[PDB]
């Protein structure tokens, strides 16, 4: 069912711009999340007040008719693995359409994602320039209380 890295679908990591998230930790700027570049994340604050919702919005170059994403977890560390998520797209970035919720597998140790790599989801295409991807649960040292995002990966013509 799912596209990978190189279907002719996939859209360049230059078509994307992160233009808002719930909160930024250190260096890890919410830009990170769709640079094309494994090795830097968004994450978002982590101190004690600090939990879950949190999302991140993805803005498109133009509209697109997307029915895929994918979510590249962190690398180096499982600390906000994102393993509940909801995606909400639009065409204006004020009215949104609910696409789908879902979740994404555990590794047994219960401590990282199953799935190191680019973690599918599709959904039935719809027209959007913006998508915002919300982090329902989260695996960390503490758990379900920060999110991170390696990549977002979009795929739509
Ligand atoms: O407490 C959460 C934090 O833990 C650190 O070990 C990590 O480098 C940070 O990115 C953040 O995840
Ligand atoms: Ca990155």
């Amino acid at each position: 069912l799912y596209k990978k890295a190189g279907s002719e679908f996939a859209l360049d990591s230059s078509k994307l711009e992160a233009i808002y998230a719930t909160s930024e930790a250190d260096r890890d700027y919410k830009e990170n999340a769709v640079d094309g570049d494994e090795n830097t994340i968004w994450h978002s604050a982590y101190q004690a007040a600090d939990k879950l919702p949190v999302s991140i919005t993805i803005k498109l170059d133009k509209a697109y008719d997307l029915n895929q994403i994918d979510y590249l977890p962190r690398q180096n560390s499982r600390n906000g693995h994102v393993t509940e998520y909801k995606i909400e797209t639009s065409l204006d970035n004020e009215n949104w359409t609910e696409v789908r919720t879902g979740n994404l597998e555990v590794n047994e140790a219960g401590n990282a994602l199953a799935n190191r790599g680019y973690n599918p989801i599709r959904f039935n295409t719809i027209n959007a320039q913006y998508l915002r991807f919300t982090a329902l649960k989260t695996l960390g040292d503490t758990n379900n209380k920060y999110a991170s995002a390696a990549e977002l990966v979009f795929y739509g013509k």
